[PDB]
């Protein structure tokens, strides 16, 4: 599913990532935009073999399972698959994981090179939220 920028402001929020460890929902939006342009479906393959997945491209070294990463953690507990659904639970709750693990949403590199200490509420102007 590609969300459109206030719909997915909006089930962000209904479930629960706004102020998410300090970070508003204009930061979880860009992070959203940059990682994957709003797409649920979308992929990506590293160098060292582990993929990311979905709206927030997390990534199987250590968040889930997809078979094909030697070594990796689930620390999710989930099928990295599951972070593709149009039912964005799954990339939330996972998301709600990564960003208590020390970092921060330094954990999302796009954050912090196109989102950080930018004007992120210009992400959900003008949304009825
Ligand atoms: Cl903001
Ligand atoms: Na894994």
């Amino acid at each position: 599913k590609v969300f459109g920028r206030c719909e997915l402001a909006a089930a962000m929020k209904r479930h629960g990532l706004d102020n998410y460890r300090g970070y508003s929902l204009g930061n979880w939006v860009c992070a959203a935009k940059f990682e994957s342009n709003f797409n649920t479906q979308a992929t990506n393959r590293n160098t060292d073999g582990s993929t990311d997945y979905g709206i927030l491209q997390i990534n199987s070294r250590w968040w889930c399972n997809d078979g094909r990463t030697p070594g990796s953690r689930n620390l999710c507990n989930i099928p990295c698959s599951a972070l593709l659904s149009s039912d964005i639970t799954a990339s939330v709750n996972c998301a709600k994981k990564i960003v208590s693990d020390g970092n921060g949403m330094n954990a999302w590199v796009a954050w912090r090179n196109r989102c950080k200490g930018t004007d992120v509420q210009a992400w959900i102007r003008g949304c009825r939220l």
